[PDB]
């Protein structure tokens, strides 16, 4: 697909067996999600942006299916106001920006 | 260009006659540069970010050249974690994620 930038780049996303809104967020090293309580191991993490920084969990090797698109990879999860995929996941489903 | 995202999509930009690296933001609404000197009017504003809300100058109108694309525009300056363009900006110079 092409998404234009008009509106917030929101897309459905399904990790564990819940779906999200979630942002294609190319400013993001990493991929964010709002609080949830997923199965495994995690480690704890610090991630800064506008603001300052909030504390996550981060879980790795998590499939995640962005748009009908299939990922697996490390996944932040913390009191983001926003869903956010990464970089690491939007490579996995081959987005480019273009202009 | 066509920009894929194994690396941060970082790009020169030109403002205020000053050249500047900024990342290209598709999860950012607003144009977010570091603490820097525009002329002309600004208006105190706040944003929020991952981390909580910032104080910024907002500056309207202003010219900005992106990876050789020219856009005019909404510029807000404070301390944002790097230089973001914003989409605000990215629409204007034609910017679209493509999977
Ligand atoms: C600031 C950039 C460099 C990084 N951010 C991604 C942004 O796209 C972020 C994503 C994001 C978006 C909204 C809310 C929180 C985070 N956008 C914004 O902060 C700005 C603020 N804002 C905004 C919000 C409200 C009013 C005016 C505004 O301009 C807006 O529209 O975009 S991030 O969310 O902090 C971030 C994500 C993953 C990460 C990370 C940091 O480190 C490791 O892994």
């Amino acid at each position: 697909p092409q998404i234009t930038l008009w509106k917030r780049p929101l897309v459905t996303i399904r990790i564990g067996g819940q779906l999200k809104e979630a942002l294609l967020d190319t400013g993001a090293d990493d991929t964010v999600l709002e609080e949830m309580n997923l199965p495994g191991k995690w480690k704890p993490k610090m991630i800064g942006g506008i603001g300052g920084f909030i504390k996550v969990r981060q879980y790795d090797q998590i499939p995640i299916e962005i748009c009908g698109h299939k990922a697996i990879g490390t996944v932040l999860v913390g009191p983001t106001p926003v869903n956010i995929i990464g970089r690491n996941l939007l490579t996995q489903i081959g987005c480019t920006l273009n202009f």
